């Protein structure tokens, strides 16, 4: 049951930060191609879906959204002509030039490895998977790519979205976004059935990420989530990560014979049984292989699971920050690694608060708006300072 058309209309009229979002996407206060040629899509309570909208100014943006009153809207690429002029129409036609580099983490992708919620439900406990996803992704963004202007935003329900605004990130072609994705998407076939068998020696990014995540593995996976106490799930998602049929078969039998041993007990069984099985002349080679499999398992469970096509496609549409999620009533607020999903402002609560306080500015959403304004101001400085660096290079 979604919030009413009138609650949504009044949210747009009163609280949605149209100016700051416009400026964020335009990269300047003065309307440019970066907004005038940018696609927005709108989704309606009815299932209708309208692509190829575009807005000229803060007031045009606000007006069209107010008038349409969609449940959500999605931001797209910056094109060579205005998307709303599609239909009339075909230059060659409509060509994508640039767009923010985005990353999307959906918690249901971790459902094999969490037990506290499944599907489109989340809580503070399993949100830790998102926080780790941020830590890892942020590390690659800053350290390896040297991107500096990025923000994470709550999706309203299932996870978080990362928006990279750095000029050179926006400039990426479809191939280059696939190469960025490939670099950060260490884990392949989101198993099971099989073993990741990641390459070795580990590439430096994997090595780093492993070292970042390992300290969390026992607490999150073995203790909090404990997905492998359920034997069928251990057989389905723990054992296929191992390298040896005999070891697999032995563990399987042992857990069939002694059911419901905890994830911590099972993690230890792997070692004990492999030790008895492989003591020999080649025991050193099995010691190494098993370790590699367990490291890979740390990655398989805790390393960010990205919604890959979201990142790979320059034209891809993604929900705008500060939209309301109609299913949850949540506002899609900017976030960091301290975020609880229980902590997202709810639209109904904000509307009560603003009437109680008889002032639009006196809601729990204001601090998120203020922080976003501050972020945007910094971005605008950097965009301008970049053309200032072009001048400083040209100063010769």
């Amino acid at each position: 049951n979604g919030p009413s058309s009138s609650d949504m209309e009044y949210y747009y009229k009163s609280l949605y930060p149209f100016k700051h979002i416009f400026n964020w996407l335009n990269h300047s206060p003065k309307p440019s191609r970066d907004m005038i040629n940018r696609e927005f899509a709108m989704a309606f309570r009815s299932g209708a879906y309208k692509r190829y909208n575009s807005f000229n100014s803060v007031q045009d943006f606000k007006a069209q959204i107010e008038k349409a009153n969609p449940d959500r809207f999605e931001i797209g690429a910056i094109y060579n002509k205005p998307p709303r002029e599609r239909d009339t129409l075909l230059k060659s036609e409509l060509k994508a030039l640039e767009k923010e580099l985005v990353f999307d983490i959906d918690m249901d992708d971790y459902d094999a490895f969490r037990t506290c919620c499944s599907g489109a439900q989340v809580c503070s406990k399993c949100w830790k998977f998102i926080s780790l996803a941020m830590k890892i992704t942020n590390t690659a963004l800053r350290e390896d790519f040297g991107y500096k202007d990025f923000i994470w935003v709550f999706s309203g329900r299932r996870g978080a979205h990362c928006w990279v605004s750095d000029k050179r990130a926006r400039a990426l072609t479809d191939v280059q976004r696939r190469n960025v994705l490939d670099y950060v998407n260490v884990i392949r076939d989101r198993n099971t059935d099989k073993r990741l068998a990641l390459k070795r020696p580990y590439h430096p990014h994997l090595a780093r990420s492993l070292e970042q995540l390992k300290p969390f593995f026992v607490s999150i996976m073995l203790e909090e989530q404990n997905p492998w106490e359920d034997d069928q799930h251990a057989i389905q998602t723990l054992l296929p990560a191992l390298y040896d049929k005999q070891l697999i078969d032995s563990l399987k039998k042992y857990w069939l014979d002694n059911p419901r041993r905890s994830s911590k007990e099972k993690w230890n069984d792997i070692d004990q049984i492999a030790t008895s099985l492989f003591k020999g002349p080649k025991q050193d080679s099995h010691i190494i292989k098993l370790r590699e499999c367990k490291e890979d398992l740390v990655l398989m469970t805790l390393y960010p699971k990205l919604d890959v096509e979201v990142t790979k496609q320059t034209i891809h549409l993604l929900k705008a920050p500060f939209c309301i999620h109609p299913a949850t009533g949540n506002v899609c607020v900017p976030i960091d690694e301290s975020f609880a999903p229980e902590k997202a402002p709810k639209l109904i609560d904000l509307q009560t608060e603003m009437e109680k306080n008889n002032d639009v500015s006196l809601t729990a959403l204001q601090p998120f708006i203020n922080q976003f304004q501050a972020y945007v101001s910094s971005l605008l400085k950097n965009e301008l300072g970049s053309v200032k660096r072009e001048r400083e290079d040209d100063d010769e």
